[PDB]
């Protein structure tokens, strides 16, 4: 909320070389000045040459501009027309200094960042002193300078939440902690990693069930055809999806060895036959350097297979799915039960087709879950508006200005929480908008902008919503429930 | 020509006459315990022993029996003549630090305290080394063959099926994304797998664990060479967003992740990406007992990726770095765990014969555990080991390699034994298990029969039903 004008102010020379040229160096820069350098711009709102001077073999001029028509953008549109002035009439781009002021209401503290030599607070807003030359300018670096600059001015100015739909309450007779329950009944017990679970033969028919009512209920009627995503995730992948701007704190990263030749690996072995340990600082000086991580969001691999792709309008919307793997997830410290594993199962359903098409599917979709959770799972929960998944594996909150554009989180209620506890969300269905598509470059034959969909059905949360709520005794459970489930089988009896 | 033993160690001991009447004492009777007669085991707040010997009765269980006969440790040096053959490689091992390399052997020269021959470090580090010696001093053969059939498909299924809208490289090295007709091939297996196998045997379904830690590795064998086709995982140091900025800021900047500053920032690793698939099954079952009417417990895992770093190329479908897999685990007594072996020998053939009706082999290789962990060969238990199926590609040729697509192993005591699992009579419980590649599958069926349906056998086509169309381009 600072009214400061966005500015950009570029000093800079040029370098075939002559000295007495002016003549046309004057009335190129006002034919610049009041033609060349207003197209993109508004009324009164583009670049300006401010003044200039000379040397023998270079010629300096200081270049300003608001957000259109941008000095690094406008010096290129320059050396095209100031190239046809001295071609047949009688080579480079140098920077002595490139700074833009940006508004913003608070002081906010420096960091380290390539390309900006200092910055320091001014009247309504903030000022940069890039440290820039002519590849960076092509490249656009100022313009995501800026980007970033502003991302974290919204940032200190401030999560989101708000109702759609909820259920009738129901008397909550189980009131006990399903993992709690589970471990007690030899349903399950810990795994090695951090947040991992073993699930014997009770706890893995839960979860199958679930897979086949997914199947049955939702994924057929309406038409998805099973895929086979990947689960090793590279930086390709998640440069185009967006998560390389900020999943970093929450993923499990892979590195592949540097080598097979057995000989470079032979000292590690030593070391665990001499002192039965295992050297792990040894180890991560001979892996290579992280090649991506762990499967974190299921649907970005899958975009590989779209990638620089047109589809014709025949072949859309396109309704995959896939259940093919674990996600990995490094959650908050603290153990926890299977509400909040790091090593989780998910169903990750993906639509591509047009603005319309896609929201037709989604409502599809809420359509299939409401029976499911209804009628089939009959289960305590609601539904809700809030910060979509891709904006938050991103690190930024809010919401998409786009009036359809984010996730809603469907949540269960845990009885063994209290009636204060907080609900679960076990749930999503989002819409994308053209994030995706234009990521993965996705074109539409007839040209109109292409769409995405995306929803996950976490298994382990499934699970946690429908034991707390109904208790491990098939007894009690939804006879329509039961029917699906068959007989229950015997767990491993241990002495 | 060759050399012997000699243990020397200088030490003193930090606590006249008496002290000299152990000398006769000691090299009588004392020291030539656990030992015939002369090896057994010469110099005299500080007193300073030094002393030769031979492999018996070693240097470090004799310093502790002067500290008991002393009342009626410091080490300085400890070198060790190791009865080598040739000119040996340099090695860095832990508890060595001298390895130099004569011309009669090989002499090492350690460093401990007393708190390491408590823990019996030489020990381990002979043993390594003889271990290594005698280095310069996969094991295959038949059981069974189909015999020939004619092969009208001589393409390679995976180009074949890019060609044709099936699948195309993922991302990542030896990765491969399925399209809706390859995947559908997939869920065929499984549906073979589970209502031929699986079920008519009652197998039960369990979900293992896909990130596995080194004490798995380390229970199960495989942290003993494991190491070259491992890919590694690592958490982050901290989920401090703050400790990331820079990173996210360098990519937002520049649009390169920067690779090296995320590996110092990532912590050592914790283990590795599934590579076996059975071993992080055992912590299920580790240190507890089963009562008799438990076994034979027979189990199965197909909830994810397998990840093994193959052999450098451009391979297809046969040879991949990520792979899916049916995991299938049996525990029971010797005989049990032999009777569950041929039950799936059995039902097997059933579905390579009739359901799939493909030309195949299968032969007697190379312990799977064995392999994994370095060594070759075989087990010296006739019944334990791996056995092997493999099939032909007709792409590949008259001479062509045929392909390991199945194996059925017979892993003796190992896994209950590294993890743990007593029964309760206290009979040595033993294991097996069973791989289910399905890329591996996927790449004989389609080589042998091709990707049109017209021509698979009536048994598949049945149980694929009608074709999902594939996701076309312009
Ligand atoms: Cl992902
Ligand atoms: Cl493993
Ligand atoms: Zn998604
Ligand atoms: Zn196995």
């Amino acid at each position: 909320g600072s009214h400061m004008k966005l500015q950009f102010n570029l000093k800079a020379y040029f370098k075939a070389d002559p000295t007495p040229a002016k003549d046309a160096i004057a009335a190129l820069f006002e034919e610049a000045n009041s033609t060349l350098l207003t197209r993109g711009a508004p009324e009164g709102q583009g670049a300006k040459v401010t003044e200039w001077k000379l040397g023998e073999d270079r010629i300096e001029l200081t270049l300003q501009s608001g957000r259109y028509v941008r000095v690094h953008d406008a010096i290129f549109r320059l050396r095209k027309q100031l190239a046809e002035a001295l071609g047949k009439k009688y080579r480079g781009i140098e920077v002595e200094s490139f700074i833009i002021k940006v508004p913003a209401d608070h002081e906010l503290r420096m960091l380290k960042v390539p390309y900006i030599k200092s910055m320091e607070n001014i009247e309504g807003g903030i000022q940069l002193e890039l440290e820039v030359g002519e590849a960076e300018m092509k490249n656009r670096v100022p313009d995501r300078i800026l980007t970033l600059l502003e991302e974290k001015i919204e940032a200190a100015q401030y999560e989101h939440w708000n109702l759609l739909w909820q259920r009738e309450p129901m008397e909550h007779p189980f009131k006990e902690d399903p993992t709690q329950a589970m471990m007690k009944e030899g349903w399950l017990k810990r795994g090695s990693s951090r947040g991992q679970w073993i699930h014997g033969p009770q706890s893995a028919r839960i979860f199958r069930t679930f897979e086949k009512i997914v199947l049955e209920e939702l994924l057929e009627p309406l038409g998805y055809r099973e895929m086979i995503f990947p689960k090793l995730v590279t930086w390709e992948v998640w440069m185009k999806s967006g998560h390389a701007k900020g999943v970093y704190p929450e993923i499990y990263y892979v590195c592949p060895p540097q080598t097979r030749d057995p000989d470079y690996w032979e000292e590690v072995a030593d070391y665990y036959k001499v002192t039965h340990e295992v050297p792990t600082k040894l180890i991560k000086e001979k892996i290579a350097e992280p090649i991506g991580g762990m499967c974190y969001a299921q649907c970005p691999p899958f975009w590989m297979y779209v990638a620089g792709e047109t589809l014709p309008n025949e072949e859309i919307p396109v309704k995959v799915f896939d259940r093919s793997g674990t996600s990995h997830r490094y959650e908050s410290g603290g153990i926890h039960g299977i509400e909040r594993v790091d090593e989780f199962h998910r169903i990750e359903i993906v639509w591509i087709g047009t603005k319309e098409e896609v929201l037709k599917c989604a409502e599809e979709l809420h359509d299939r879950y409401m029976h499911i959770f209804n009628d089939i799972l009959d289960i305590e929960w609601r539904k809700a508006r809030v910060t979509p998944w891709f904006m938050a594996q991103e690190g930024l909150l809010g919401l998409a200005e786009e009036n359809t554009v984010g996730t809603t989180d469907y949540e269960a209620c845990l009885p063994y929480r209290g009636p204060d506890g907080e609900w679960l969300e076990f749930q999503n269905v989002s819409i994308n908008g053209d994030k995706y598509p234009k990521g993965f470059n996705v074109k539409l034959q007839s040209g109109d902008e292409l769409w995405s969909g995306c929803s996950g059905v976490g298994l382990e949360r499934w699970a946690a919503v429908f034991l707390a709520q109904k208790g491990l005794d098939p007894a009690n459970w939804p006879e329509e429930f039961r029917n699906r489930v068959g007989e229950m089988p015997k767990g491993i009896r241990f002495l």
